[PDB]
């Protein structure tokens, strides 16, 4: 048993919500909250610019520790840094940006960093101004993620197309 709340069930170990992650994190608190980050962990937009903004660009000043320090992550890897107020870690996963030309492939590598945590909070990853289609995006997370994903989807419209086309 956990605190999440409100999910609607697609698989064994993947649930959804309509929800904003920022909102999410802060009232659960869960272990790890997932980033869509970029190699460069430049939170600048879209979930990595929100999530950013929550902690007050603390998690940038760390990020970019962390880039100085290892260089840039690579497409479909993640890393484990802080999650400051909002969760105990947040995982840095770097989806494919398409509005960068980057192989739709690395999704499923991207995806697989999810099974080293037991349970998170994430969002769909390349969804968004990463400019993947979000239908794709979960089908490739319910077939590669094992562990326990709590999916929360800021959109309301989106949300329901999710729902309403999954098989
Ligand atoms: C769960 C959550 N998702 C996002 C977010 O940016 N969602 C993108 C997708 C993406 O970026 O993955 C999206 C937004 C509108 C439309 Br129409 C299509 C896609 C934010 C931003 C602040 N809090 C958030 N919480």
């Amino acid at each position: 048993v956990n605190s999440f709340s409100g999910y609607l069930k697609l698989t064994d170990n993947v649930y959804i919500k309509n929800a904003d992650i920022v909102e999410e994190a802060k009232k659960v608190k869960p272990t790890v909250v997932v980033n869509a980050a970029n190699v460069y962990l430049k939170h600048g937009g879209g979930v990595a610019g929100a999530l950013n903004k929550a902690t007050n660009n603390a998690m940038q000043v760390e990020s970019d520790d962390y880039i100085a320090t290892n260089g840039p992550l690579k497409v479909g890897g993640s890393c484990v840094l802080s999650g400051h107020n909002l969760a105990k870690h947040c995982l840095h996963v770097v989806g494919p940006n398409v509005n960068k030309g980057e192989d739709i492939q690395l999704l499923k590598s991207a995806y697989e960093n999810f099974n080293q945590h037991e349970v998170l909070l994430a969002p769909l990853l390349s969804a968004g101004i990463f400019g993947a289609d979000p239908i794709h995006s979960l089908r490739v997370c319910v077939d590669t993620v094992r562990t326990n994903v709590y999916l929360a989807v800021f959109d309301k419209n989106l949300y329901d197309k999710l729902v309403s086309s999954f098989l």
